[PDB]
């Protein structure tokens, strides 16, 4: 399920700037560069691995179609 | 289960401006757009993506029924 | 499982006004409405949807018998 | 499993005071009036139940065995 | 699973003093006297119970080999 | 599931340093000497063992291919 998949895709394939917040209020941003069930890999100078169980919100940097 | 969907399709169908808490006290509102059991897409300049894990109340701005 | 059910709805039939902790420390009050095994629906003025997995503790203004 | 009921009918048993710390840092007081997998319900004035998810740690006031 | 086993049942064996650091920041230490797939059973002036659900790290005092 | 895999025995193979953040906002910092599903374990002066639910982020401090 179902909902994150097409909006998700819709930023990594757009390569739409994101800002990861994670569950301590920490801002992440980069662009998605792919993504599992668990995992977010979020791109700027190196690859960083997100878990998606301290992620709390994904904000795009524009409107994004999904 | 089956209290969330019909508490939340009333305020996606009535369009209720919502307080979404999140569980570092961070919070924010909009207008809950869609959900399925992992995440909530928050509506305001852009489409957010909550995940359901990392919430910890949902506040409507006014009486909604269920 | 098993001690939760009679022990909220205790509360919930006796509408005794409890406080709800978070696992952020931040405090909710109100009466038990309703609640499945993933939400309680915490009444005041509004309704609102508290997840049970950021509850800490639920703690009756009285004694409640379960 | 398996570790956990032993430890807990321990101090329920017992009667032993106990603090249970939550992931947040607060302390809760009191004794282990009963648990299942999920609460521990804590007495002192009154039963408050308490979200095993959001506990840290129980310690003992005193060595009980298990 | 899996590499936690053989790592907790080294310190636990060799009973070398760790620090057990968790979620909210909070260090505790003391030797592993038992542990399970849900918690672990820290030793100093009594047993304290701790949630692998709230450990974050668990750094041996010495190396110790698994 | 499929994208943490390649990347960590990636950052493994190649004992790249890595940050490695946990939820609470703490950084730790070394190599990935082994991990499975539930934790990793990150070596420098001793191998101590990060709870992958703790874990936020992990941060390669240079660039790498999985």
């Amino acid at each position: 399920q179902s909902l994150q998949d097409p909006f998700l895709n819709a930023l990594r394939r757009e390569r739409v700037p994101v800002s990861i917040y994670l569950v301590n209020g920490i801002k992440l941003q980069g662009q998605i560069e792919s993504f599992d069930q668990f995992v977010i890999l979020l791109k700027n100078t190196v690859s960083q691995m997100v878990y998606k169980h301290a992620i709390s919100t994904v904000v795009p940097s524009r409107p994004v179609s999904h």
